[PDB]
RNA sequence: CGUCAAAGCACUUUGCAAAAGCUAACGUAUCUGUUUCUUGCCUUUUACCAGAAACAGCCGUUUGUAAGGUGUGCUAAUUUGACUGUAUAGUUUUUGUAAUCUUUU
């Protein structure tokens, strides 16, 4: 990250672990190979809320553009 | 080659499915991109240098199956499978040593 990280989560049904910051960035870190695979590229800025759902394989972020 | 069974047949157009099952060229061919890292040349970012791992696209290949098209036959031809497939009256099996009678329990 370039800016505090914000948010972290680990999901227990896959091996990933998540996080977010004040870049708008939103990380999936595989924890097999301990590298980044995705980005959850679409808010305009500073992420702060970081969860995920139980069930469904679905995630959930919010900050400051107003808006989860 | 011979029998039996199945089926139109050869050639072709699309659709739809699949293609490491026990280490192996679906392709004796081979190109671009994204992300994450490492080094190059550098300060405008792009555009690039040349290594890695992780993903992707693209140009192609094979198979099965479904419907079609052309040419030929449906009073035929071709394909496909299956099979415990040969002929011997003259000594080891399919052209007879068989026939017949009687006694014992």
């Amino acid at each position: 990250h370039i800016a505090t990280v914000r948010g972290l989560a680990v999901s227990p049904r896959h091996p990933y672990l998540f996080s977010c910051g004040e870049d708008k960035m939103v990380k999936c870190w595989d924890l097999e190979t301990n590298k980044v695979i995705r980005h959850y590229h679409g808010h305009l800025s500073g992420v702060y809320a970081l969860k995920l759902h139980p069930t469904l394989d679905v995630l959930v972020t919010a900050g400051r553009d107003a808006v989860a």
